[PDB]
């Protein structure tokens, strides 16, 4: 699809088994979301936001599917305030932004 | 043009007589810059993000150059780690995401 911007750009993706929708967010390095069901071990990962930076789970080799690709990519589980996929996963699905 | 999203997309503006490079962001609802003086009045917003919130000043129809295209905008004005160009602006000059 071709996206306009005057709504916020948000897609359902399926991870960990559920739906979620997600913003997609080209200002976002990684992928975040809250209170999700990842199984498995993770590592602490710090993240910098606008308000500081804060303590977030990295889950590895998270399968998920987007825009009806299936990937495998790394999740990061913590306090946001929108659950955001950030460039990591929309380069995986060869995403662009044009102007 | 047609930005990949491996690298962030980081663009200049022209505003307020300075030049500043800014992260052009689908996930920000407005611009918003940290080290800029804009003449005149403005309004106190708080925005919402990773980390918590942040304390802004909203200024209204400031005259800015960005991707080759002169517009008036709303910037906001605060304490980012991180100059962004929101969707406010990244639709005043046609910017879509495509995947
Ligand atoms: C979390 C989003 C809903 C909102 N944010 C925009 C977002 O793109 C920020 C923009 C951003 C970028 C860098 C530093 C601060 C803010 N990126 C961000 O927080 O990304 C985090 C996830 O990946 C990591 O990589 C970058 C920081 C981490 S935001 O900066 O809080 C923000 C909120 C409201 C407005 N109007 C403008 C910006």
């Amino acid at each position: 699809p071709q996206i306009t911007l005057w709504k916020r750009p948000i897609i359902t993706i399926k991870i960990g088994g559920q739906l979620k929708d997600v913003l997609m967010d080209t200002g976002a390095d990684d992928t975040v979301l809250e209170n999700i069901d990842l199984p498995g071990k993770w590592k602490p990962k710090l993240i910098g936001g606008i308000g500081g930076f804060v303590k977030v789970r990295q889950y590895d080799h998270v399968p998920v599917e987007v825009a009806g690709h299936k990937v495998t990519t790394t999740v990061l589980v913590g306090p946001t305030p929108v659950d955001v996929i950030g460039r990591n996963l929309l380069t995986q699905i060869g995403a662009t932004l044009n102007f």
